[PDB]
C-alpha cells in the first residue's frame, strides 16, 4: 500500500501546513515553508500540491517579493517531479471578506474579489494547473434579511460568467470546479450541496466550463450520503474534482485524515472512483488534528493516501468475487441496467402483463437479499475475504 | 387571520385522514371519509383538496368501486366550490414498491410503477390539478451496493422522460412537480433535496414540463435553510408547487402544523413567497400527533393557515417600516442588486480603484449592521412593532 | 466466526419478527410464531431470546390463551438450552399509551401501565430473567406545554420507585434497565441519552436496583459517541445490559444489523466491552430491512453474531499488539492512569514545579502521537495488519 | 423593554469582546478594554460581567502587571454598581491544553490546570463571585485510543474533587458549575450533555459544592430539547448558573444573540426559568458576528436583554391567560400532578379498576387537546392574542 507517483494523490498546501488555530485556541505548530512541504510530500509519494494564493505569497506581497515566493516553490517543484493540478483564491480569511467575496453586499469587495481571483488564475495556468476551485466560503449570511439570495445568486452567475468570459477571451485550458458547502463559517452557505450546485452550473452563459469540487465532510455535515451525490456529479459529467478527507458527524467540519470519520462511506466512495474510471487527482483537504507535532503530520498525511490504496484493494476484490458477481444478479442489479420501456408508452400502456394481469403480491414477496450482499461487502472490506 | 378560498390553502386527503400509526404504535384516530374532508374543510375556508389515488380509491378498486368512489368525491366538490389543483400516485405503500417504483431493481415493479401513475394522472387532469406530484420515497437503499446510483438515475429520467412524452402526446396541461426528501423510509433516498431535483431536471428530455415540490420539513432533515433553497427553486423558475408543515430538528420527519418547528425560518419563507409573488397553492403536507382526537385534527389545520396569514402581516409590516427600508440601505442591500461589472472584463481589470489602489481595510472595517435589521425583523415577528 | 452460546448473543422477538410496516409502508412479512423464531436462532448459535409482553402474549389474549402462549414458549426454551435473560413491558403501540404510560398526564393511564409492568415482572422472573428493561417510547412531548417536565420527572420517579418496591417485596432477584433514546416515536423523549438515564437514577429511593440499557441507534441519534457513553455508564456502575445495531447518523431509527452503520464505533465499542469485562448478553435490537424476505431475514441475524465477532478478534490482535502498545505509551495512556496529585492539594500548592516553574513552552511542544496511533487502529480494523 | 440591574442579566468580557476570527477568518475587530466592556454594559442596564482568568489578565503577565489589571477591573465595577457573579478559568486556548487540562494525558499538564484554576478561584472571592465555571473545552477526542475515558472520568473527578477541598479547606463560599458541550473544540468532548454532567457529579465526594451550568447552543448542538434538559436540571436541584444565546440547529457552535436561531425553545426556556422561580443570572454567552463593527456589537448585546424581555412579557401573559387555562385543564396537565399511586404498591394491586376493569378503548378515544394548547401558545407568542 505504498503510494507512487502514478497514484494521482495530491494536497494542499494549507493542509500539512495548518498551524492548528480554531474558534477556541492558537496554533499548535510552527508556519511550514511550502518548498519543505513539496519536498516532504515527494518523499511520502505524493503525485501533486495545490494552493490558494495566500499559502504561497503571503497577503499584500508586492511584486518583488511575489516573485521570490513563486521562484523558490517553482524550484522545489522542478527538482521533486511534483506537479500542480489545482489552485485557487482565498476569499475568505481577510477582514474584508466578511460578508463574502462574489456575493459580497458591497459593490467595491465584490468587484476587487475578482481582481484577486483573475490575478492567481494566470498564476495557476502558468505553473500548470487544470482546474481551478472556486469554495465561495463566505457567500451566506448568519440572518434572513441580510442577504436577499435571489439577487445574490444573479451576483454569483455574473461573476462566473465574467470568469468564463475571461479564460475564453485568453484562450487558457482550464476548467472551474465550484466546491459546495452547507455552512462554516457562514451560518449557511450558499450552493450548499452537490446539487444545488449542479443545478447552478446550468444556468451560468457556458456551463461546459464548470464542474464541482465535492469534499466527503461537507455533504456529510448535511447529513447526506457523499457516495450517491458523486454518482450524480459522474451521471452528468461533472466530476472535476474530488476533495478528500473524514468528518464524524453532522458537526462543525473536521477536516481528519481520509478514511477516518465514515469508513463504510469511504469504501463505496473508492469503489465507485475506480469503477465510473474517475482521472483526476485524489486530493486531500485535511487538517492533522492540532494535538500532532510535525511529525504526526506527515504521518497523518501518509495515512491519508494508505487507507485509499486500502480500501482500493478491498473494492476491487469484492467486485471481482464471483460469490459477489452471483450476489448482485441475485438482487437484480442486471435487471436495474435494463430499459424500463424501450419501446415506448404506446406498447407499455397495451401491455396487460405491466398492470391489468400484473401478480403485485407475488412480485411483493420476491425478496431483495440485499442483506446478504451488504454482509459480503463487510467481510471484503475487514477482509475476511 | 380569517382564511378564505382567496388564499389559496389546500391539503392533502391523508394529512388531516392521517389514523396515527408510525413505526412503534398503531391507529389513534379512525378512517375519515373524503366527502366528510371535503366538506369540513370547505366550512374551515379552506380553497381546495389534493390525493394519491389510494386515499380516494382503496389499492386494487375494480372500475365499479372506482366509480362509485370518484363521484362521491366529485359530488362533495361540486357542492362545496373545492377545488383540486394536485394529485399523485402512491408509490410507496403497497408491499410491492419496498424497493422503489421507478428505480425498483426489479423490471416487472418498475413498468407497473408506471401504469399505476398513468392511470391516475387522467383522474387528476378529469378533476382540474395542473400540477402532479412525484415523491420517489421508495427510490433509495438502506446499503451501498444494493443500488447502482448512476444506473438507478437513467432509469429514473427515462421514466420521467416516458411520462413527458404521455403528456406531450394527449396534450394535457399538466406539469411535474419533484419532491426531494433526503431519507425516511430508505436509508437514503435519491435526488434528497431541492438542489439535486433542479440539476436533474436539467437532464430529462423536456425540462420545461418539470418544476420541485419543496417540503419545509425536508430540507430541514438535512439541516439545510428552507428558505434559501426556494430563493434558488425561485431563480430558476421551478417553484411549480411548495408543501408546508413544521419539522423541530434533524431528525424522522414529523410532519407539524405549519409555524411549528422552526418559527423564524416559517417567517422568511412567507416574506419571500409573497415578495416573490408566488401564485401557486399553499398547500400543507402534515401529520395531526395522534394524540388528538377528531376536533384536534380540525384545530390543528386551522392552526396551518392561521400562522400562514399570521406571519403573512409580519412580513409585510416589515417590508413597509420606512425605517426597515433604511436598515436595508445601511447593510447596502441595494447595492447587491446592482450588476458587478456590467462594462466587463476589460474595464475591470483596467480599474486601479478595483485591486491596485482598493484600501481593503478601509473597507474591511465598513460594519454590515446585519444586527440591528435582523432585531428589527424580531420585533415585527413578535409584534413588538 | 461462526457464534456458539458462549458468545451471550441474543435477540427480541421483536426483532427478527418485524413485519415491515414503517410511516409509509404496509407490513412485506409474515408475523413470526415466537417458537419458531426461538428454534431459528438456537440453529444460528444464539444464548437466548427476549420480548415485550405482548410479544409472547397477544393483547387482549384472556387469561388460558395466556397459559397456553407461555406454556408453548417454556417448552421451546427447554427443548433447546435458549435463556430468557431480559424481559421488557410495551407501553407504546396501544393508543391508551400515545400521551405516555408512566408519564401520560392521565392519571389512570399510569395506573393501567403500572399494573401492566407488574404483570410481566412476575412472568419474567419465572423464566429466568435478571435484567428488566423499560423503554418509555411515548414519555415525553410534540408541543412545550403538553408536559410539564419536572411533574413528569415526578411521575416517572414515582412509578420507578413502586416497581421497586414491589420486587423487593416480592425477594425478586431482579435489576431494572432503563432504555434511553433522544426522540421518535414523541418529537422529544424524556431522559433522552445515557447522562440522562443516569442522572435520574441517583435520585430514586432504591439507586442500586436501576441501571441503564444503552442503544448504539439512540445515542447516534442525537450525535453522540456511543463507546464514550457506554465507558460513563460502566465507571458509574450501571452498565446492566445494552442493545447492539447500526445507524448512519441524525435521522429516524434504522436499527442497522450491528456492524452497519458506523463501523468504527462498533470497532471501539467492542474494544471497550471486551476490555471492561462486561459479562452480560450482547442484545440485538435490530430490524432486518424491509426490502428482505424471511432467508434475509437470516442473513441479516447472523451478520449481527459475525460482525461481532470479527470485530472482537480484530480490537484483540490491536490491543496485542507490541506496536499499537509502544504507541499507547508514546501517546502517554499511561500517563493519564498515574493521579494528577496524589499528594493532596497542600503540597500541590507548594509544588513550585507545577506552576511557577512549569515550562508551558516544552510542554506545548510536544506532540501527543494520536495520528500514528489511530492509524495503527485503522490497519488492524481492516486486516492490513 | 429596557433593562435594568433588576433583571440579573450578565456578560462574559470574552462575548462582546470577540474579536471574530473563526476557522477561515482573521480578526475583523480590535480587542476592546475590560474597563470600557463594563462601561458600555452598564449603561445598557447589565448587572454585571463574567471573566476567564486570562480574559481579564493577560496570559503570561508578571504578577505587578496582573496587579494592575486587577485594580482598574475592581474600580469601574466599584464606579457602575456591577457585580461579578461568576467566574472561570481558560484551559482551552493555550498549546499546552491541546489534549486537555484535567484529563490530559500528560499529568504535569494535569498539575499546571489545577493550579491554574485555584488562582482563579481566589481572585474570583474576592470579587464576588459565587459560582464558578468549568467547561472542559478541551477534555476529551478526535480518536478511540487516544483516551481511555473510564480513566479520563477518574483524572476529571480527581481535579474536581481537590478544587473541592480548595474551597472547603479555604471556607470559600462559592460553587461549581460544570458546563456540558457535546463537540468543539474536540471530536467529542467529555460530559457532552446536561444529563452526563448531573450525572458525573453524583460520583463526587461533595455532590453538593456542584451543579450545572448549561448553554442553550451546547445541547441544540446534539438536537436535544434545551428546556427539558433545563426542567431536569431544576428537578435534580442543580441549576447553578445558565448561559443564554441561540443556535441554528445541528452544526458547529454558532452562539447566536438570545432570541436568534430556534426562537420558541426560548420562549419555552423564558417560561420555564420565570415559572421555576429561577433566580441565578440570566448568561449570554454570545458572540455579534464578525460581519459586525463596534456599534452592531452594541446593537447584538442590547438584542439579548430585549429579547428576553419580550420574551417574559409574552410567556407570562400566555400563563395568565383564561384560555390558556382551561386549555391545560382539558390537557389534563392538572391530572399529571396528581399521584398515580398514593395508596401504595398494595392497594394498587388490588385495584381492580387500574387493569382488570379498566378500560383501555374509551381511555384510548379521548383526545389530548395539544393541538389546540399549542396554537394558543403560538397565539401568544406572536402577540396575536
Ligand atoms: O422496548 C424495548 C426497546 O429496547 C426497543 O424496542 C427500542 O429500542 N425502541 O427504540
Ligand atoms: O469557558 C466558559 C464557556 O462558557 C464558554 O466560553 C463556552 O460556552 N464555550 O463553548
Ligand atoms: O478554499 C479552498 C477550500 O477547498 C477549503 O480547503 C475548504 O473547503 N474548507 O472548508
Ligand atoms: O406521497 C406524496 C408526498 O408528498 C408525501 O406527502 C410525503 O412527502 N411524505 O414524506
Ligand atoms: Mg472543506
Ligand atoms: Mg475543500
Ligand atoms: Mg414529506
Ligand atoms: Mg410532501
Ligand atoms: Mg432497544
Ligand atoms: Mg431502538
Ligand atoms: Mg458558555
Ligand atoms: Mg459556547
Amino acid at each position: 500500500y505504498q503510494p507512487t507517483p502514478e497514484d494521482r494523490f495530491t494536497f494542499g498546501l494549507w493542509t500539512v501546513g495548518w498551524q492548528g488555530r480554531d474558534p477556541f485556541g492558537d496554533a499548535t505548530r510552527p508556519a511550514l515553508d511550502p518548498v519543505e512541504t513539496v519536498q516532504r510530500l515527494a518523499e511520502l509519494g505524493a503525485h501533486g500540491v495545490t494552493f490558494h494564493d495566500d499559502d504561497l505569497i503571503p497577503f499584500g506581497s508586492s511584486d518583488t517579493e511575489r516573485e521570490s515566493h513563486i521562484k523558490r516553490f517553482r524550484q522545489a517543484l522542478d527538482a521533486t517531479g511534483m506537479t500542480v493540478p489545482m489552485a485557487t483564491t482565498n476569499l475568505f480569511t481577510h477582514p474584508v471578506f466578511k460578508d463574502g467575496g462574489f456575493t459580497a453586499n458591497d459593490r467595491d469587495v465584490r468587484r476587487y474579489a475578482l481582481r484577486k481571483t483573475i490575478r492567481n488564475i494566470d498564476l495557476a495556468v502558468e505553473l500548470g494547473a487544470k482546474t481551478y476551485v472556486a469554495w465561495g466560503g463566505r457567500e451566506g449570511a448568519e440572518s434572513g434579511a441580510a442577504k436577499d439570495v435571489r439577487v445574490a445568486l444573479d451576483r454569483m452567475k455574473e461573476a462566473f460568467d465574467l470568469l468564463g468570459e475571461y479564460v475564453t477571451s485568453q484562450g487558457y485550458d482550464t476548467r472551474f470546479a465550484i466546491e459546495p458547502k452547507p455552512n462554516e463559517p457562514r451560518g449557511d452557505i450558499l450552493l450548499p450541496t452537490v446539487g444545488h450546485a449542479l443545478a447552478f452550473i446550468e444556468r451560468l452563459e457556458r456551463p461546459e466550463l464548470y464542474g464541482v469540487n465535492p469534499e466527503v465532510g461537507h455533504e456529510q455535515m448535511a447529513g447526506l450520503n457523499f457516495p450517491h451525490g458523486i454518482a450524480q456529479a459522474l451521471w452528468a459529467g461533472k466530476l472535476f474534482h474530488i476533495d478528500l478527507n473524514g468528518q464524524s458527524g453532522i458537526k462543525y467540519d473536521q477536516d481528519l485524515r481520509f478514511g477516518a470519520g465514515d469508513l463504510r462511506a469511504a469504501f463505496w466512495l473508492v469503489d465507485l472512483l475506480e469503477s465510473a474510471g474517475y482521472e483526476g487527482p485524489r486530493h486531500f483537504d485535511f487538517k492533522p488534528p492540532r494535538t500532532e507535532d510535525i511529525d504526526g503530520v506527515w504521518a497523518s498525511a501518509a495515512g491519508c493516501m494508505r487507507n485509499y490504496l486500502i480500501l482500493k484493494e478491498r473494492a476491487a476484490a469484492f467486485r471481482a468475487d464471483p460469490e459477489v458477481q452471483e450476489a448482485l444478479r441475485a438482487s437484480r442489479l442486471d435487471e436495474l441496467a435494463q430499459p424500463t420501456a424501450a419501446d415506448g408508452v404506446q406498447e407499455l400502456l397495451a401491455d396487460r402483463t405491466a398492470f391489468e394481469d400484473f401478480d403485485v403480491d407475488a412480485a411483493a414477496a420476491r425478496g431483495m437479499a440485499f442483506e446478504r450482499l451488504d454482509q459480503l461487502a463487510m467481510d471484503h472490506l475487514l477482509g475476511a475475504r
